[PDB]
């Protein structure tokens, strides 16, 4: 079907963003002049002054980002009827905005790591990395896509990996490494918990008494894999950061996203009901449930 007008708002938002992205990438070229100082007084603590604004700076703007980018696909995770376009379009305006803001801050600072240390041109190659990455994300969120789903996923958690290998450049990286591959590996024992449920629905319901849904209990078993997809997504997305009480906030969003998929898939199943396949069913939506209770620390 055509878009909607909510819909084709939404492209409009987007495209205006993807612009603004274009353009910051092409900013990331060189770096900013600087007016050639010395240690000359007040100029010595230039370059540390300035050095720490931007430094910081560019750390909020990078969490605005992965924040952003998991509200996106926390948002758009509903069925196009139940989306709220004008929000999903606040988010993609406040990753674009913040990109273009945090480009200023790199080509800044980047420069002064290639005049006063020596070599700081990895800083713009990281911010281009991140560029390049919100790109993809807003390529994926275009509503009249074909993708499937798991295609704005992947681009989303990759805008996560592009902030970590950024905010490591300018070392503003408040998570603890590899806490985060705890993160990473938590909301994997996630997916796989749900793997055993997608698949213990399998039996289930290639055993439905006739159809009807059947057809519901295979759908409900692939919203399964696809909401627990999208926890691993955001886990990587938000990483990076989780300092962040708002990535937090998504993080816990998609849980639930993922809670409901699980207790949509036990309904599906009884109500195709009876055997000991039943049992089973609620066994791995135990699994999935207390797997999740785990990563949601």
């Amino acid at each position: 079907p055509p878009l909607t007008s909510a819909q084709q708002a939404l492209t409009g938002t987007i495209n205006s963003s993807m612009q603004a992205v274009q353009a910051a990438q092409a900013t990331l070229d060189d770096f900013e002049t600087l007016p050639p100082l010395g240690q000359d007084a007040a100029s010595k603590a230039w370059r540390k002054n300035k050095m720490d604004e931007s430094k910081h700076e560019i750390h909020s703007q990078v969490d605005a980002i992965t924040a952003g980018t998991a509200s996106v696909v926390n948002l758009t995770a509903g069925d196009p009827a139940e989306t709220d376009y004008t929000a999903v379009g606040c988010a993609v305006t406040t990753i674009s905005s913040n990109l273009t803001e945090m480009s200023r801050g790199v080509k800044l600072l980047a420069a002064l790591l290639e005049d006063e240390g020596g070599n700081g041109r990895p800083l713009l190659q990281a911010a281009k990395g991140l560029a390049g990455a919100v790109s993809e994300l807003l390529r994926s969120a275009q509503p009249a896509s074909a993708e499937p789903r798991q295609n704005l996923l992947q681009a989303a958690g990759n805008v996560g990996q592009a902030s970590g290998e950024l905010l490591q450049q300018i070392g503003e990286s408040d998570t603890d490494p590899h806490f985060q591959d705890v993160l990473m590996q938590l909301a994997n024992a996630v997916a796989s918990a749900a793997a055993a449920l997608v698949l213990k629905a399998k039996s289930v319901a290639q055993r439905t008494e006739d159809s009807g849904l059947q057809t519901q209990v295979i759908a409900a078993a692939t919203q399964c894999a696809l909401s627990t997809s999208q926890l691993v997504a955001c886990t990587k997305v938000v990483a990076p950061t989780i300092s962040s009480p708002v990535c937090q906030e998504q993080l816990v969003e998609a849980g639930r996203l993922v809670a409901k998929a699980v207790e949509g898939c036990v309904s599906a199943s009884q109500a195709a009901t009876e055997d000991g396949q039943l049992l089973r069913g609620v066994g791995a939506a135990a699994t999935a449930v207390t797997q999740a209770l785990n990563e949601l620390l």
